[PDB]
């Protein structure tokens, strides 16, 4: 991963999985992460309304220009939600890096997908290294493989396996 | 602080930042820490129901008597929440003493207040001395400086500055 991002994830470690994920999504500067940011609402490719760091919901004011602080508040809430949605399903102790990287993964890919993934089953069997490797299989959308996903998956993989080496 | 407590801090240091904060809140006995303990809902001065060592939610039963057991459940959860809400905002590496000190402070003053604060800004510019000193600015409410908050911030501060001697 870029060295600034690496250092960023390093300092977030004391802050636990949530903070780790927040670095992955927003990046060191808070605007150069694996997710885009947008201060004004827009419809995505599936026609869902979205703003800030990829935030969707029934609470988007279409006429509003959002601040950096609003965007960060909303991410916090959404990450807490991801945690709520997936942590029940992780039946084993994993390191904070691994947890944070799965948050970032699930943020992108959705809770359903994760619940039925092979990645989870390898987590629940204690195969951490094997779970982190499953990430590379998640680069396909519209029967095309995406350079942007393959990169994201590589970076989430590094962090997922951060403790090992 | 009181020696009764200065020791009991050090007692759960190896428990990490959560355990440091949780200590400051309950103190060794359970009432003799920074928060007020109460096993029946009372309406506080601003008219919010409150129970145990400061727990407020919508999850409160108005005639119920809570146990020493159920209040530990509420606190731990509440403190999980504080860590979720503030850590992503903390971009640098910090001692578990310092972090735990901040968990307590935010318990008291709220995530919003914290996210906009000068203190967090000093934290993130690496200035930990400068950070902890900012605790002292948080001793007013309703016009007046309170001696009780003046104490409470000196305590939180002491713990905040445990690394630097």
């Amino acid at each position: 991963m870029p060295p600034s991002l690496r250092k960023a994830v390093a300092a977030a470690i004391g802050g636990g999985a949530i903070a780790i994920a927040s670095v992955l999504i927003t990046g060191p500067s808070g605007n150069d992460g694996l997710e885009g940011v947008s201060y004004i609402p827009y419809k995505d490719i599936v026609g869902v309304w979205t703003v800030c760091h990829g935030h969707t919901g029934k609470d988007i004011m279409l006429g509003k220009t959002y601040t950096k602080a609003e965007c960060k508040a909303l991410l916090n809430k959404d990450l807490a939600t991801v945690a709520r949605q997936i942590n029940p399903y992780i039946k084993v102790d994993i390191p904070e890096t691994t947890r944070g990287a799965l948050y970032s993964f699930v943020y992108n890919v959705g809770a359903g997908n994760f619940r039925t993934s092979t990645l989870l089953r390898k987590i629940n069997q204690g195969d951490i290294k094997g779970a982190c490797d499953q990430l590379r299989r998640w680069t396909y959308a519209g029967g095309k493989q995406w350079k942007g996903l393959m990169t994201r998956r590589e970076i989430e993989r590094e962090v997922c396996l951060w403790g090992q080496q």
